[PDB]
C-alpha cells in the first residue's frame, strides 16, 4: 500500500537507470554492441518481478529522511540505490537459475535457457553486479554515506555466496543424505543465502543515506530483518511445490536438486520409519513419478497446514521483536514489509 | 629476475590469505563447510600459475616506495594486494574456462570439470571474487587510498566483463561470420578483455599504494600498459594453437569456439578467395579434421613466422611509448613486466 503507491514512479526510473548505464560509456563507441547486450540483459533480467526489495529503499528512506531534506536529487539516489539492491537480486538469480537448473522465473523462459545465451549468462551475472557499483559511483560519489554503501553492498554479496555455497553442498546431485536436512543447517543456509539481500540490505541502505550509521541501530534492525528473512524463505520453500505457477512465475525442483528444503526437514521430523525409506527412495531424482510420491507424502502429512501453522506463530514473533527492537526507528518501516510478506502467494 | 626472486617469499604469503580468510569468519561456525569449500576453491583456482600480476603489485611497489616507508606492514599489504590481483585472475578464468568449453588450465582440469564442481563453480568463482573485497578491508581499510583501490578493482572487473561480453558475442557457436572478425574488433576486444586487469590494474594498484594518484601519471602509465596488454593477448591466441600444452599447461578451444583470435585475423588479411572458403567451411566447428584443416591453412601462410615478426615490432614499440611516458617513474617499473612478456611461452 506504501509500496502499491510508490511502485510505478519507481518502476519508471528505470528508464533512467538504463539510459545512464548505455550512455556513459557510449563515448566509447568501440564497446558498443557489450553495451547494447547489457540494455538486453537489464530488461530481461531486471523487470517483470514485484521490486519489493527495491521499494523497501524507497519507502524507508521517505520513513527516516525529513521531508526537507527529500529534495529532487537525494530521492533520485534513493531510487538509484533501490534499482542497485534490484540489480543484486538479478545477478544472484540468473546464476541461481543455472545452478538450480530451473526453467522459469517471473514468468519466461530463464535466461540461460534462451537460445544463443546458454552458459554466456554467467558473464551476463556478473555485469548486472558491476552495474551496482557504477552507479553508487555515479549518483552517490559524494555523499558520507558512499563507502557504507559500497561495504554493505559487498558484504551482502560475501553473505550470500557463502549461504549458497552451503545450499549447494547441503545438495549434491545423485547422492542422498535426508541425514544432513536439519533445522540448524537449515536456518543457516537460509540466513545467509536470503536473508542478508533480500531484508537486511535494503533496510540498512536506507539507514545509512538517512545518515543512521551507529553499530546498535543496525544490529537491532537485523534482529527483527534476519528473522523476517528466514519467514520469507520458508515460504519460498513451501511455494516451490505448492505454489500455483502462474502466480509465482516459476515451477519448482527443490526435490530434483536433492534441496534442504523447509518442507523436507519438516517431513523428516515427523516420517514413521518407512515413510523415512519411501523419501530415501524418491528424493533428489528427476524422475517425475518419484518426485509426485514425495509430494503425496507431504500432504500426507499435512504439511501445508503444518506450514499455515508456522506462518501464523512466525508473524507473531516477528511482531514481538519489532515491539522489541524497532525503537528508535519508525515502526512503520517494519510493520510496512511484513504487510508485504503475509499471506504471499507470489 | 626481479620476479623470480621476490616469487617464493610472495608464495608464502597465500598460507596467511588463507588462514585469515578462513579465520576471521570462523567464529561463526555454522558457515564452516562453506568456509572449508572457499579453501578448496582456493587452493585449487589460485595455485599453480606463474603469479606475475600478483608479483607485478609487490615488484612496482618496492620500486616506487621509499625503502623507508617499506615496513613490514606496508609490505604485508603490498603482498595481500597482489594476492587480491591473483584472486581476480582466478575469478575470471574459472568462469572463463566454463564459458570457453576448456578443458585444463595450469596443468590441472578445469574446475567446473571436477566430478562433483559442474556448475557450482559459478558461486565458486563469486567467492573469489568477494574475498578481494573482504582482504581489502582486512589488510587497508585505515590508509588514504582503500578507496581508490575499491574502486580501481571494481572498474577493472566491468571493464574486463564488457571485455568478455565482446569476446562472446563475436564468437556465437554454430554460427560463421568471418567477416567480424577484423583488426578494429580484435583490439576493442583485447583492450578490455584482457589489458586492463592484467597490467593496468596490478601497476596502477602499485601506484595508489605509494601515493601516486593523479590522473596525468595513471594515464600515462595506461598508455604503456594497455599497448603490453594487447601484445599480451596476442601472445595467448599464438599459444592457443602452436603452443606447447605442457608449458602453457592448457589445450586450446579458439577455433571449436568460433573466437576473433588474433591468428583469425592476420589469415583474414592473408587468404586468397578459395582459402577464404576453406576457412568458411571449418572454423568454429569441434569436429577435429576440421580443426586440423584451419591450422594448416594457418601454417600454410607462415602465421607462426608472422608472430614471431609482430612480436618484434610490438617490443620495439612498447620501449619507444616507455622511453615516451615512463617518466617520472623508474623505468625499471615497465621493464621488468617487459622482460617477463618477451619471448614467453607459458
Ligand atoms: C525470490 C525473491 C525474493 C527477493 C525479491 C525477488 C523479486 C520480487 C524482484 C525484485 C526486483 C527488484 O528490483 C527489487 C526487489 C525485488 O524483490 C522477484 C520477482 C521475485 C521474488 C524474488 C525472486
Ligand atoms: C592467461 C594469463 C594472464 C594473466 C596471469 C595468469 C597466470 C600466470 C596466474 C597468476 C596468478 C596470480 O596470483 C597473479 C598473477 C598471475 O598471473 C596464469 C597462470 C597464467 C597466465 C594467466 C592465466
Ligand atoms: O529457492 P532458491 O534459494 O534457489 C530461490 O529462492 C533463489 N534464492 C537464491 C538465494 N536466495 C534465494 P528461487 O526459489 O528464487 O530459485
Ligand atoms: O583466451 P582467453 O581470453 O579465453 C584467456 O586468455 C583467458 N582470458 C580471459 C580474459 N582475458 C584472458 P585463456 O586463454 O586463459 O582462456
Ligand atoms: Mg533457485
Ligand atoms: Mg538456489
Ligand atoms: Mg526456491
Ligand atoms: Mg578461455
Ligand atoms: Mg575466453
Ligand atoms: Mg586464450
Amino acid at each position: 500500500d506504501v509500496y502499491a503507491q510508490e511502485k510505478q514512479d519507481f518502476v519508471q526510473h528505470f528508464s533512467q537507470i538504463v539510459r545512464v548505464l548505455t550512455e556513459d560509456e557510449m563515448g566509447h563507441p568501440e564497446i558498443g554492441d557489450a553495451i547494447a547486450r547489457l540494455k538486453e540483459v537489464l530488461e530481461y533480467n531486471a523487470i517483470g518481478g514485484k521490486y519489493n526489495r527495491g521499494l523497501t529503499v524507497v519507502v524507508a528512506f521517505r520513513e527516516l529522511v525529513e521531508p526537507r531534506k527529500q529534495d529532487a536529487d537525494s530521492l533520485q539516489r534513493a531510487w538509484t540505490v533501490g534499482w542497485c539492491v534490484e540489480l543484486l537480486q538479478a545477478f544472484f538469480l540468473v546464476a541461481d537459475d543455472i545452478m538450480d537448473s530451473s526453467l522459469t522465473r517471473r514468468g519466461q523462459i530463464c535466461w540461460y535457457q534462451k537460445p544463443g545465451v546458454g552458459l554466456d549468462a554467467i558473464n551476463d551475472a556478473n555485469l548486472l553486479e558491476a552495474c551496482i557499483y557504477r552507479l553508487l559511483k555515479l549518483y552517490c560519489r559524494e555523499q558520507p554515506y558512499y563507502l557504507n554503501l559500497i561495504e554493505l553492498f559487498l558484504q551482502s554479496s560475501y553473505q550470500t555466496e557463502i549461504g549458497q555455497t552451503l545450499d549447494l553442498l547441503t545438495a549434491p546431485q545423485g547422492n542422498v543424505d535426508l541425514v544432513r536436512f536439519t533445522e540448524k543447517r537449515y536456518k543457516s543456509i537460509v540466513k545467509y543465502k536470503t536473508a542478508f539481500y533480500s531484508f537486511y540490505l535494503p533496510i540498512a541502505a536506507a539507514m545509512y543515506m538517512a545518515g543512521i550509521d551507529g553499530e546498535k541501530e543496525h544490529a537491532n534492525a537485523k534482529k527483527i530483518l534476519l528473522e523476517m528473512g528466514e519467514f520469507f524463505q520458508i515460504q519460498d520453500d513451501y511455494l516451490d511445490l505448492f505454489g500455483d505457477p502462474s502466480v509465482t512465475g516459476k515451477i519448482g525442483t527443490d526435490i530434483q536438486d536433492n534441496k534442504c528444503s523447509w518442507l523436507v526437514v519438516q517431513c523428516l521430523q515427523r516420517a514413521t520409519p518407512e515413510q523415512y525409506q519411501i523419501l530415501k527412495e524418491n528424493y533428489g531424482q528427476k524422475e517425475a513419478e518419484k518426485v509426485a510420491r514425495v509430494k503425496a507424502l507431504y500432504e500426507e502429512l499435512d504439511l501445508p497446514a503444518v506450514f499455515l501453522q508456522y506462518e501464523e506463530d512466525s508473524y507473531s514473533h516477528i511482531m514481538a521483536l519489532i515491539e522489541q527492537y524497532a525503537a528508535p526507528l519508525p515502526p512503520a518501516v517494519f510493520l510496512g514489509l511484513a504487510r508485504k510478506i503475509y499471506k504471499r502467494r507470489k
